[PDB]
């Protein structure tokens, strides 16, 4: 929604292809530019057909690459002043360009799987919020931390309705070493926001429910994060997540990621 | 008067080559640009006057022309070479040989600075030009408010709010002490509009029972930092600012930041967000 | 029957282009430049065919030899341009344009490569073979240790030791469960040396009460993360280890790790690290 | 002391005037094999005197800075086989190049003074050991965190004698903004390690602190790190800093940091 261009960084987003495409294009353009700029001048590039733009081109590519074979070559004073700007301007565009990629290299993705939906059910004898996540890479995230936090709407004395933020219990939050699936959970106990409510009450207080994780990947050597939102449509009272460790034909244990947006749910006649 | 600046510096005066180093690093890109075209230039200019004092060491070059000596270092700097000019004496051929290092240095100078400016984005965090004290919850609470001016995110952000003030120590000693002032809540897993950070002033609180005067007889001032990671840029970001005792207006409440455009959409109207009602007296 | 390898990876099965990046940041030098230059030459060998498929564009060259067609490629793709041989259709100068730009992406992509390299450094420390329990200050207690194999010293290190074993619920499902342990100290400020980590098997131990019999029926894992800033290349570095039951010496004690030399200095005998001291019995 | 070479990166730490002259040598050293590589297989430059070591050298120069001028070209397959060589040797050395001194702006030292010695004093009514330290830089650090942790040696239970670690309690160890002046201070309560402690008994149990600061600098964007230790000879008891905040001539506030390592001291006939 709306507050109150150069500055344009998709260059750091958008795909590869896309991005060579772009520098490949800025390439081209800046070539065509030298080259119109020594037109301008007249014939300054020896051996160059006079008034081709092809020559002129191919000059300027030789210059700002600085191949500099050396049977087209710069007359004028003026042909040797564009020649040193085009020399400055490669050197720089080589400088930004490794720049951006190098950026690229370092601006990695989590590799992180959301379940698709939420639970709440009974663990040690207490209902209980929980989702689940998976490393989808070999590599592991050390020191991963998790969040579960509810936003819900409240009313305050002086009467003012406002969006307030729970950081929910779990009883684990901080994973030293995470390679595989780890099951968050919430106690729903006497001390959390959500004792007593019900798939009601959460739709009525506009619930959701944010996770965000954190770690250094040992895949980048750099620290990831990724997060999710559920709403209260995606809440399955009295869900069970399927088990996704299991043993195989030999008795090697395995993890079936197959399994990890499944749900066991009891259905009564 | 002021301990701290409104952007978090420090007012005090102190006492007690390498400056244009931070320097290529804060400067604009204007400037930074127009620096290193002028180290460029100059450089050039140096060498060619180096191959001058050689006499004639560049075959093909009018003799004592500076233009010509300086084009041919220019050539060879960058690695052109294309050949019409080119070294006579072993003197020419050293400098040649010292000019090609000096680019090479000096590319990979300008790839790093350009790359460290890349990775020291502003946080593009607003902060409102005063504070409030007024009841949230039924309690009076020191509240300020911050804005991403970005259409991106800040995502796992926090910030602080300390109290400076002026002390006496039981020994008679008057010294300035922090106090971290708890908030309401002082964590923001999505940033992505406004916040309202509020400090309730309970019983535990070091500005219970104080007012307008006695902030003003200690030297209050308050400072924030706020900090999260920027998803914009894939890096961390922070931000600060610092307020007087004359920046909090006593019973005021920020007004609300939102307005609606003529098709009935919501906007946020950065307009108001420094805006603050208060009740005026018969 | 492991579920955690010693070094700390996961043991268990999976099921559910870009495989050589993260490929040329983990190999060795050797051949991370075998591989560089492999693609250098691949790369070479592609253009001076694309040369060859125009016919005789490349002046100065033998009609049809690859040799010729490939040194020609090389000069353009490192920018070396000597002049002998060069492009002549629009064909052969469009190769030249596109293989300049390839050259110049392939150096940024080989830098960055080799400044990723230099910020991954191994955290050179090592783990004691084994973990033993025995008395300290009174109390049983889980221990092992971890040394610096480097002269440079790690700074604000800390050390996790963690518990994973299988539980059942009260609601009869079965799954592994870790256990942060509380250490006696799981800081250090300057690891140089040795450093023994330890967790008294206290009332609040989930290994209170536990024997060797019981560890290995609840198939008890231990889990060790080492972190810290290494001076050495001024950057954060971390390491693992994972124990299982058979490899606590219940009774043992680590021995002295020091040494004598024959002028009388003192030495770290990092072969005595793992050696673990037994009674035995009559 | 001892334990039971290329690795050697001093490439890092040396001073820039040194690193340079590294730099430097290694490129005339690399340019000279390849010159003697050249000459091993006889004139294989064209227009170089033959045999001539400086002209294969300087071949081999325009060849690696790859500037080409075109006067001296290879012949043999074997010289434009060397070329090719040293047409990577140029890039990957660059390419190192620019990393070493990318890195090397990178570990910059925090700038951060310590006073030279520490205090036992009053302050707000228990004895205080206190020390102080100075931003060294008009740049703020923020997020900055000290320890103070004592070292002395104790006995187990067991009868074993080793070296014990406290990190003693300080009145604030996180600042949120340092910009000029930080006195760190541990109240020596009924709590402490040191409580009851006297100059002597430090002595006796090899007592020694350590202060570890850590922050992110605004100078670097980067976090940096420093510390200090200091032995029982340099706790002045009774001792009290000087003030280095003071007032002007006009009434601005002042730091002075020439006062930074003074301390007040009674004297009794
Ligand atoms: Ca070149
Ligand atoms: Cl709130
Ligand atoms: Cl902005
Ligand atoms: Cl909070
Ligand atoms: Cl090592
Ligand atoms: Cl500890
Ligand atoms: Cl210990
Ligand atoms: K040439
Ligand atoms: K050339």
């Amino acid at each position: 929604i709306t507050r109150l261009d150069d500055h344009y960084h998709d260059l750091l987003t958008v795909s590869w292809p896309v991005f060579i495409t772009l520098i490949t294009g800025l390439y081209l353009v800046t070539n065509a530019l030298f080259a119109l700029a020594y037109l301008a001048c007249g014939d300054v590039i020896e051996n160059a057909r006079p008034g081709s733009f092809t020559d002129a081109f191919f000059f300027s590519v030789q210059t700002m690459a600085t191949i500099g074979y050396g049977k087209l070559i710069p007359i004028g004073p003026l042909a040797n002043t564009l020649v040193t700007l085009e020399a400055l301007c490669g050197m720089l565009g080589l400088a930004v360009a490794a720049s951006l990629i190098y950026a690229r290299f370092t601006r990695p993705t989590a590799g992180v799987l959301f379940s698709s939906r939420m639970v709440i059910s009974d663990f040690e004898g207490k209902p209980t919020l929980m989702m689940r996540l998976a490393n989808l890479r070999i590599e592991q995230i050390i020191e991963a931390d998790v969040h579960l936090v509810l936003v819900r709407s409240e009313i305050s004395q002086e009467g003012m309705v406002f969006r307030r933020f729970h950081d929910l219990t779990l009883t684990r939050s901080r994973s030293p070493i995470f390679s595989l699936s780890w099951t968050v959970m919430h106690p729903i106990d006497h001390h959390s926001p959500i004792y007593g409510e019900t798939d009601e009450t959460l739709r009525n207080s506009h619930s959701e429910f944010l996770v965000l994780f954190t770690g250094h990947h040992e895949a980048f050597a750099q620290n990831v994060h990724a997060r999710h939102a559920y709403s209260c449509d995606e809440i399955i009272w009295g869900g069970h997540f399927v088990d996704v460790f299991t043993t195989l034909p030999d008795g090697r244990r395995a993890l079936d990621l197959g399994k990890f947006h499944e749900i066991a749910q009891h259905h009564h006649h």
